[PDB]
């Protein structure tokens, strides 16, 4: 006979007692943790299982609704392992879990810190379990383990719950072409996290296109920014160009739109989770670049 203890957000408990003929089917769906459980047979003495939830409270709590949180209970029975390369831990490689691990490279590069459900998932991951956390991930993405996914996607995804000054996050533009020349601000997140044709500050500073109002070629600049961090993301796929050495770190994909692969750059070395022995390449086919601390001001002429 067994007491088991049911929770919906891993925070309140319930215990029940089986007594050994019961089965698992009175609780609705439960799911456990790095573990697989079909039947009351897989489910020891004193175990933990979780339950989907549709409660507001706890869904906003993971920022997740009430169907990226059953994903999120599904991949809990995964198990990862982490491994250090240097000071930084990698996700171990398995089943196209690149995009992954390359997020996790970047934000230690960043040391960022979160608010909310994330924050102890974090901190769990650093202490060598990466189980909450990783299925977090998959979650947002509605992403099941074996699936590729966009590494933009996902750090977009984490970034709503980074612990960051978002509310003096500021970014001010200039744009010109044959209309005049105009100006706009952005605050808070949608100043932190910018499209680019390639990740590097020039491409961030300067972007050229064509104004659908006159004819001509318009210029949109950078003209003042404080940003507690930015990250550049490619557009339109990898962009083979230098990193700036003020990034505290890069992604780079390699491959097709289909059959893709993620990894990071950064301390002047690349992790790449799946090939050991990668080298660190200044110009590399890129699709994300993270500075931290960001600040600038263009006054010419
Ligand atoms: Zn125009």
């Amino acid at each position: 006979q067994k007491t088991i203890y049911l929770t919906e957000d891993g925070v309140k408990y319930r215990s029940i007692v089986l007594k050994p003929g019961d089965s698992l089917g009175q609780f609705g769906q439960v799911y456990a943790k790095n573990k697989i459980v079909f039947t009351a047979d897989d489910v020891e003495d004193k175990e933990i299982l979780y339950v989907p939830t549709t409660d507001k409270s706890i869904l906003e709590y993971y920022g997740l609704d009430a169907q990226k949180y059953v994903i999120y209970l599904q991949t809990l029975a995964q198990k990862w392992n982490v491994q250090y390369r240097d000071n930084f831990l990698i996700l171990e490689w398995r089943d196209g879990n690149c995009w992954i691990s390359s997020a996790i490279v970047l934000l230690q590069a960043a040391k960022i810190r979160f608010k909310g459900f994330l924050t102890e998932a974090w901190a769990k991951l650093l202490g060598g379990d990466p189980t909450d956390f990783v299925a977090w991930c998959y979650a947002s993405c509605t992403a099941k383990v074996g699936d590729f996914s966009d590494a933009n996607w996902l750090l977009a995804n984490l970034a709503e719950h980074f612990d960051a000054d978002y509310t003096n996050a500021f970014l001010k533009k200039r744009v010109s072409c044959n209309c005049g020349i105009k100006s706009y601000e952005l605050r808070g997140l949608e100043a932190c996290i910018q499209p680019v044709r390639a990740t590097n500050l020039l491409h961030f500073k300067t972007q050229y296109s064509n104004c659908p109002t006159c004819g001509a070629n318009n210029t949109d600049e950078v003209i003042e920014a404080s940003l507690p961090y930015l990250l550049l993301f490619a557009t339109d796929g990898p962009a083979t160009v230098d990193c700036d050495e003020d990034a505290v770190g890069t992604v780079v994909f390699v491959g097709s739109t289909n059959s893709g692969h993620c990894y990071t750059q950064a301390a002047g070395q690349a992790f790449d989770n799946l090939a050991k022995d990668r080298k660190f390449g200044k110009k590399s086919p890129y699709i994300t670049a993270m500075y931290t601390r960001f600040a600038f001001k263009n006054e010419t002429s």
